């Protein structure tokens, strides 16, 4: 038992490293959508641009899960990061409605992730969760609502003009 | 009576009481209006910036009337704020026609109004009407005529396309 | 059902429609406050000023509000805002007192919200109404009441003097 | 009752006060401490600022609670601050010791009140703990963590060259 | 005995270790008279103001003796601090009166102090005295003197109008 | 076959997607490492910097490498990233003789990767090869040959006062 250890549950810590994995794996979803649009035969270097974006804040929230899981005496157990589910991403609109469904996955296990925390009675981990996290995963998941809309209105995917328009006027 | 009050009828205090519920209601409206836009099935967000203007816009006329109606020595009386006409606003060019019938509508009271201070002989409130609000109305429905011309020629509402760019091109 | 929608009940979404008309409401009691302190025969520019702040406050309260639902998929409802319980607000004492019980009626309001929201397990609602509201809503009433207390003291409200030299030098 | 308390609970008040007590308390042991290491046969200048910093701290928490107590409706009444354990400190590694085993009483206390808070449904106070206390505890644990296992590994407290050294490098 | 030691008697190393006591219930009183003004029944926050200052003057007062004692060869031995006497301080005039009562109480102390530093031939402590005390201790007392006078003139404590003015024009 | 693909070997391709792959595990070793030294029983911060810092630029190759396949007309196919081999890594010693080990089997690779460029005749990706990683891979080798030589020399890992003074010393 780590000397800092206090009101720390067994079922956080492992939640927690959970938690981590699943934020590696979703920097790793969107790595891979960042660089599809980078191809020569899709060339949406906005759509590029915001995914790499996205990949690189999941890496900081995995890294401030690290950072806590220490902070409460934890241990951090890392496992292997899953290849995302596709390598090719299709088209702008089906890689926006692609991240659309990972951030409400990832919001679903931050909302057990809070859960178990309140079940344990850790005040100081909800705190966390709701400071870092949860407001974060609103926002990301309204703007990613936004575009899937507007994609959609524009005429994506069939519109090749609609996803360059967009990767110009919104993205860009 | 006010210590205050000259040449100031009764019927055109009242007639001011109504324009300030008038200018809130029309507050209201485009309150409304502009949080319709920020729908994540509509996200048109500089739809949503130019209506929440046009909300801070009317309140502000509002307020200065309720100034008027003191400088003159008449009592504010205030009546409910009736909720706008529509819940959901269709289309940006529905919007926009919505918009441009409310301040049609609101100029027409001033028009009122200032018949009113005529044929009362109230010098002060036709030049108060003339200087804050005459020029302003018809300012603002050019403009709203000036954006349903845009939008219908650009083939709103059907196109999506059409209602994306205007958002961007001319209200960004 | 929203694209964007997850853990947002449908009693969540009602409240907090509610609480939108509430904060309107606030709103509105304010700006008849203000402006009856700028009437010729009450004349004290500093509580006219304090209140008015107050009323812009509470519009940006209900703001908030209209967009939190749209980021988490409700939609929003308005409804009437009701007048004022007053047209006259007696004093510089009275309207304090009277914004006194308004901001502790808000303040239920509010606590309601956050115990429907903790009884949906609705993590981010609660975090929303801590962060923006709870605290805030603590420090209205602690300074309202310690405006009751100055005039009180003072001699408020049988004393002009009184309610001259706190507009003076508290509001000022 | 005072014209500004809602929804405070007796107890809560109660625990309140304690914790001003508390926080006095873990002020005065820092303050004993920093004086130690400020004796010509201590003479370690740094862990001497170090745990006169933590008195300062621990005072501006009391003074927070203080003001929250106010805030609420609630009545300060003040305790006697009782005198810390040991006049003598032994080491610096003890001292440190003895400063993670009082921050984890503390937060023991806090989360003790947090408990309080959640029984009696006031989200205010929860939200005041987590905002201002629960988290800072946390890092202040882990903190002294990080100070007593350095010293350790360096050969503190046999070791004078280890203080010394961990004086200079990290407290300085 | 400490290698700095010289010519610092048992007696004086004891009365420092009482007036550091001293000077930390002082603080205390402070400490408890400014969050009286603070209570939402008072509210006169430059009363406020001013005793919390005069609170952190008694700490840094005592924090200097603690010193004093180690620059002599002295060891600190800390004794608890004593709750104030008073919970509640009637009114600003009744907290002046205490505060006097107080600074001439630990005036006297000084004084006793300086009287046994001179029968024990420690120049270095009357100095210490004379320098950092005595005459901090006369401007003190002056002041408090000063506002005494001028809240009696103006009809504290029946005025609470008298009280509301000093507040804001002697400690504002 | 991509519009750019020019003098682009299949197995170049391949053994490009390969090396991605061992930049982002190489990423996670140093990651892994970095948390470990901010556990608060090993408590050394410029360790725990150091090697955050190599996570981060390995990350950089793997999307340097990942930029380059699309460049040259090749596809990117993403695989596992396997967890580390350790959770623990013992000492500031044995976590910089893990990392000269994993910097030479990816030095190893880089070789192999450069001499197959060599064997299909792709002078474009031997100095690709060159210019990006043979260089710094040589310089990251001799760092931490010189690191774990000052630490051996030290006496880590048994001096845990060689680890703390080499961590403020070279790393800090
Ligand atoms: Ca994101
Ligand atoms: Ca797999
Ligand atoms: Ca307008
Ligand atoms: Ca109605
Ligand atoms: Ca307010
Ligand atoms: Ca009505
Ligand atoms: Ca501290
Ligand atoms: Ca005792
Ligand atoms: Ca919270
Ligand atoms: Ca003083
Ligand atoms: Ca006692
Ligand atoms: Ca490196
Ligand atoms: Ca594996
Ligand atoms: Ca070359």
């Amino acid at each position: 038992t780590s000397q800092v250890r206090q009101n720390y549950h067994q079922d956080s810590e492992a939640a927690i490293n959970r938690q981590i994995n699943l934020d590696l794996y979703a920097s790793y979803v969107y790595l891979s959508m960042s660089y599809y649009f980078d191809r020569d035969d899709v060339a949406l270097k906005n759509f590029a641009k915001y995914f790499l974006h996205q990949s690189h804040e999941e890496r900081e929230h995995a890294e401030k899960l690290m950072k806590l899981q220490n902070q409460r005496g934890g241990r951090i157990f890392l496992q292997d990061i899953q290849k995302p589910d596709c390598d090719d991403w299709e088209s702008g609109l089906n890689a926006m409605e692609c991240a659309l469904h990972l951030d409400k996955n990832v919001n679903q296990s931050l909302l057990e992730l809070h859960k178990l925390a309140t079940d344990k009675n850790d005040p100081h981990l909800c705190d966390f969760i709701e400071t870092h996290y949860l407001n974060e995963q609103v926002k990301a998941i309204k703007e990613l609502g936004d575009h899937v809309t507007n994609l959609r209105k524009m005429g994506a995917p069939e519109s090749g003009l609609a996803e360059y328009l967009f990767d110009k006027h919104t993205l860009g």
